[PDB]
């Protein structure tokens, strides 16, 4: 059911990441240089386990994780969350809790392009990747 998310993906577009990132406390030198970064995300299943990488010429991350099952996560910018991902509505959904906040991740394929829409508080990213051969 995560098969069409697999793959090499590149960003190409970006909304409102800054108000993500300020939400979220991140501070302002990170956030321009995040504002200038195109991460590559890689998604894989082996199995039942899906890893999630993320690289970039500033923050490299990676995850793995079974659908519906929680697991410790530390983000990009440090904050130690319980995760779990999950496909609702063919999206793959990706919640984050922390403090008692929360944020989604949200994945969702459109005319071939995977969507990442981020909510945090009131701030709403759009971020489009473009799949790599
Ligand atoms: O996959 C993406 O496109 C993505 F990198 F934007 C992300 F992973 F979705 C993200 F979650 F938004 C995030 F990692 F960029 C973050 F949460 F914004 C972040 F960690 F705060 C950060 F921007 F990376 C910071 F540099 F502050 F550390």
């Amino acid at each position: 059911m995560v098969d069409a998310f697999l793959g090499t993906w590149k960003l190409v577009d970006s909304k409102n990441f800054d108000d993500y990132m300020k939400s979220l406390g991140v501070g302002f030198a990170t956030r321009q240089v995040a504002s200038m970064t195109k991460p590559t995300t890689i998604i894989e299943k082996n199995g039942d386990i899906l890893t999630l990488k993320t690289h970039s010429t500033f923050k490299n991350t990676e995850i793995s994780f079974k659908l519906g099952v929680e697991f410790d996560e530390t983000t990009a910018d440090d904050r130690k969350v319980k995760s779990i991902v999950t496909l609702d509505g063919g999206k793959l959904v990706h919640l984050q809790k922390w403090d008692g906040q929360e944020t989604t991740l949200v994945r969702e394929l459109i005319d071939g392009k995977l969507i990442l829409t981020l909510t945090h508080g009131t701030a709403v990213c759009t971020r489009t990747y473009e799949k790599e051969a």
